[PDB]
């Protein structure tokens, strides 16, 4: 048996008026413990490959496997140029004395998505590629 890394809720919306992709990070659930104490200090990292210098982060939530994020993030790119891009939503356990530990991620290849209407999804977290 593989255990699940965690369930993540998020939203995609293309804002045609402002010309931006809106990524909303709503919450996570049943995240994995990456501290010995049996909890984590989760935060999500969000960016739009192949561009990796434009990287956002959520606030860190001390000690919880069911964080409520509630943050929205913007990427200025035209609906047409959104093609070959993949959206990465990377959950991490903040460790103050060392590398922060990867919990898991969701990668959304933007080519495959319907974005006429807005979208709200839950996705299982997968290990890094
Ligand atoms: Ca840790
Ligand atoms: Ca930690
Ligand atoms: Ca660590």
């Amino acid at each position: 048996d593989k255990h699940e890394l965690g369930q993540l809720q998020y939203s995609l919306d293309y804002d045609f008026q402002s010309g931006q992709l809106l990524v909303g990070i709503l919450q996570a659930m049943g995240l994995a413990a990456l501290d010995l104490g049996g909890s984590s200090d989760p935060y999500v990292r969000v960016y739009l490959l192949p561009d990796k210098r434009r990287r956002y982060e959520t606030k860190v939530h001390r000690q919880t496997l069911n964080p409520h994020f509630g943050e929205t993030f913007a990427f200025k790119v035209p609906y047409v140029e959104l093609g070959g891009r993949v959206l990465v939503m990377a959950v991490y356990d903040f460790d103050r004395f060392g590398r922060n530990d990867a919990i898991g991620e969701v990668r959304v290849p933007m080519s495959s998505v319907d974005l006429g209407r807005p979208v709200q999804a839950w996705r299982e977290l997968q290990a890094a590629p």
